[PDB]
């Protein structure tokens, strides 16, 4: 039994936390949800995801294509990609926004057993083997993966877990 419970609103918080890990630039209803999996003993958060325009968005490794219970209703997967590590439920992919490249972002981190929180940060670019990946330099536990990363205009520009390749 894999299910979703709501974590909070998707907003750019003006008085958000600011990380010391990076340098500064200059001196059905929508929201974030915890993807859970109940067991014999207790319950355990496997990931995070975004509900937007009647479509639930998360990463493939969280659910692995499993149907999600949502209180009374049930959510079947519509589309996915294993190599990109993405999956949508109830409709096609709707998060069309992207990082501009010259701005700070807010990670709306939704960690396991802990409240949702915005952390402001400048993304770095890391030359990995087989790509220059852009990433937010913030280590959160596994189960936080799928947490949305936001721009100043409120839009989800990426999901936390794996970085983003640049070509
Ligand atoms: C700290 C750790 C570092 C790490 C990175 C990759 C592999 C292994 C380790 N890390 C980063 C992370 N996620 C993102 O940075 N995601 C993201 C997605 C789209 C867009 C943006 C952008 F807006 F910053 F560019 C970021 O998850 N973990």
């Amino acid at each position: 039994d894999m299910y979703i419970e709501r974590a909070g609103d998707i907003t750019w918080e003006k008085d958000a936390e600011v990380t010391g890990n990076s340098p500064r630039l200059d001196v059905t209803t929508d929201g974030v949800y915890r993807v859970m999996t109940r067991g014999l003993l207790g319950s355990t958060q496997v990931g995070v995801g975004v509900m937007q325009e009647g479509v639930f968005h998360t990463m493939w490794h969280v659910t692995k294509g499993s149907a999600l219970r949502s209180g009374e209703g049930r959510l079947d997967p519509y589309w996915g990609d294993v190599k990109q590590d993405l999956v949508s439920y109830c409709g096609p992919w709707k998060l069309d926004a992207a990082w501009d490249g010259h701005s700070e972002v807010q990670l709306l981190a939704v960690p396991p057993g802990e409240r949702a929180r915005n952390i402001q940060t400048l993304p770095g670019i890391f030359k990995t083997k087989d790509g220059d990946i852009g990433a937010v330099a913030l280590d959160y536990p596994a189960g936080t993966s799928g947490s949305p990363i936001l721009d100043k205009c409120g839009r989800v520009i990426g999901l936390y877990g794996n970085g983003v390749v640049i070509k």
